[PDB]
């Protein structure tokens, strides 16, 4: 048995909210033991994951959206974006550019769902954690 | 062996007694699914139609926790009274609060959340509620009946 398995069932299910939320705890445990004990992860400790873990839920985000889910994905698109958070969030469309944020998050996967939708990080918390994720070794091309 | 006399806010009171606000914050979301139900509880996260069922009795106990242990600077009831103040414009909610701000060095969002009580630190800066999820679920708990005037 792999700590993935149930985040793989909800990938295959298309149920992307309850993935959305297995991601988020997925990433609080392969951070370590104290990270789990305090509920959330310090932005220091991302270097110390391990790459095949966090190959492990990008690939698994990947299979289960063509490819338009996952952490490479969004690592691409912030890229292309030069780095800059604001316009990911805005390309991303975790934001516009007034209403800042919408009524509902838009979990479902159709045509007009954005590359890197998914999965989302609480970037009210600080955008160091994301910055971190995402230029990880595991990630490298 | 006893029976359990712990109340399920102690570990939330622990942590403000000791003004450790970001480990506060951090089980003030976890309190929120939990005070649910057993069905948000099960899937992680709270359904925004869930919010009416909470009890006003637990949603004042946990915003009556960071009054105390915040000098009032803290608080649902706190951010609903901006909230109003800024006509439920969430926007301008979240720059007051400072969650947000509106040559390369814009932030939307900073580097780090700011978690400290001090001088600089404005109302209603704590507890963090993910708006990224959607706004409706924070429109539901500040104007939850618990926070009537």
């Amino acid at each position: 048995a792999t700590i993935f398995d149930v985040l793989e069932n909800h990938l295959v299910n298309q149920n992307f909210r309850q993935a959305d939320e297995e991601t988020r705890r997925l990433l609080i445990q392969i951070s370590g033991e104290a990270a789990v004990k305090r509920g959330y992860v310090f932005f220091s400790e991302v270097k110390t994951i391990s790459p095949e873990d966090l190959q492990a839920i990008d690939n698994l985000w990947i299979k289960h959206s063509d490819g338009r889910f996952g952490y490479s994905v969004q690592r691409k698109i912030w890229l292309k974006v030069k780095k800059d958070f604001t316009r990911f969030f805005v390309k991303v469309e975790w934001m516009k550019l007034y209403r800042a944020f919408p009524d509902e998050f838009k979990w479902e996967l159709n045509d007009e769902t954005p590359l890197g939708h998914l999965p989302l990080t609480n970037a009210l918390r600080g955008t160091q954690l994301l910055k971190c994720v995402l230029s990880h070794p595991a990630f490298a091309t």
